[PDB]
């Protein structure tokens, strides 16, 4: 399922993700109410570099289940197709 | 491929690339949808000089993959042939 | 009421709202004393791009309550009716 | 009495509190000697998000008694009436 | 003596203090060597809004002693007399 | 007093004040030494639009006290009486 | 040596030096290769008012040593002898 | 060897080092692949003042060994000859 596809690709996500994609992903995940203000503010403020924020986003989104993984992969595919292509999505 | 050759000459692009080339490259790359409004506005506004703009643009472009590098290298080759020649590309 | 409508269309505000609207709306809210000099100065200076300004304004105004939301929606309706019509509030 | 009005409104405060109002509240509490430099310093420095600073402020102000609660609610009312109305103070 | 006078007027300084006069006061303060380049650059760069600049300035200058307080209050009186009058010193 | 009048009509001053009035007011108020050279240069140089210049000027004049507002209200009444009549002061 | 002399008159340099002297001194100092394109572009672009440019230039030149101070003091004495005389060097 | 010289002059490096040459030195170390994106972005973003930037850079470069020290001192001597001369190299 989607959560697998996330969990064998953690290193590439850490290494290749950009900050604008982070902002858009937080907006998308907050819009669908799967994530609330607490953790989004936590990842935005407690972390300095973009890659640590990617780590926090991933290890916060994986335990939720397959639906959140499907949402985020759909978003990454639909607004940033090139990154999904170089990630093999 | 384009990614390694672009990463290899980072110093020369930082030191030699000018502001008009930055504006043209941002416009062309926005046209082909490699990057969206978010990060192009971010690199345009958050950075004062042009060398830091070059640094931020390279840091945004390298992780995107070889195809993203191909567009910008083709644009640089076809628009500022003198810069490409003095860069040896 | 205005608060749920304002929170529901957060992404549209992030993507579509412009800088002149930011200045006018912030002046309007400062005039009616819903926000004071501290956070207005902080949002004006701490954020470089306009969309971060929009995010800061939105997550500052949401906790205040419905009455604060009413002023914002009334101002945006009476000043930038094209934006209201395209966004449909 | 004031101290109760604080202790059964903890969730609403932590959910709807504002950061500029946090700065103002720390200034107010420091001015009237009820809080000194070191507790304010650990509240500002040891804590990253605004919700955690609200946690520290509340669990530091409640044990002191009713007078500090009276001062803080009076201040929150007397510059920031809109949240007080939302919070029913 | 000056130090308690500074301590009782912290809030008014935070609320009514001006940015360019912060620059001038930092210049004068650095001239007399009571504080060095490290903390002056710290207050200049780490802080975004002028109110936080004033907060850092005051809570850095108070612990030094009455001598620095006398120098800064004399400077504020001698170049910005109207501000001294509205502060009432 | 004067400061209350200036605070009340902030939006109208932002919207309805011209650049010639800005230059005249800056010259006259510099003559009376309410603010000195560095901050007048600051407000003149970092702001491009007249609206931003008015905003910065008001934000710098309000904290100075009632006597500062008296000078500018007297000048605007004496020099641009039509504007004063439109603003009703 | 020249370093203590230049550091001692820092306030006078901040207050008295004009923009034409900034341009001339910066060009001459760039010619001598004491500072390169990086920080000269930084000081030209990141700062708007002339005094902040002077502050940045002095903060850059002081650590460079006595020989660097000798070049700028000689240039000021040779090109703007009136300013050198009024500053007593 | 080199690292003896580096750790023997740590305080001088902290006190007299320049920001643009920090940018150049990070570029140099990143180019020669001894230093990668992780720690470079860490030192660039987590630190506000240039003195802390230099402190983190030294604390990261010393443990690597003598080769990195040789590379960095060579770059400093070739690009910042006056800084090396006043630094005793």
């Amino acid at each position: 399922m989607a959560d697998k596809v996330l969990k064998e690709k953690r290193k590439l996500f850490i290494r290749s993700m950009g900050e604008g994609t982070i902002n858009g992903l937080l907006d998308e995940l907050l819009q669908t109410r799967v994530l609330n203000k607490e953790e989004m503010e936590k990842v935005k403020r407690e972390n300095a570099t973009v890659m640590d924020k990617t780590r926090a986003l991933i290890d916060s989104v994986i335990p939720k289940g397959a639906q959140a993984c499907q949402i985020c992969i759909t978003y990454i595919c639909e607004e940033d197709s090139y990154l999904a292509g170089t990630l093999g999505l």
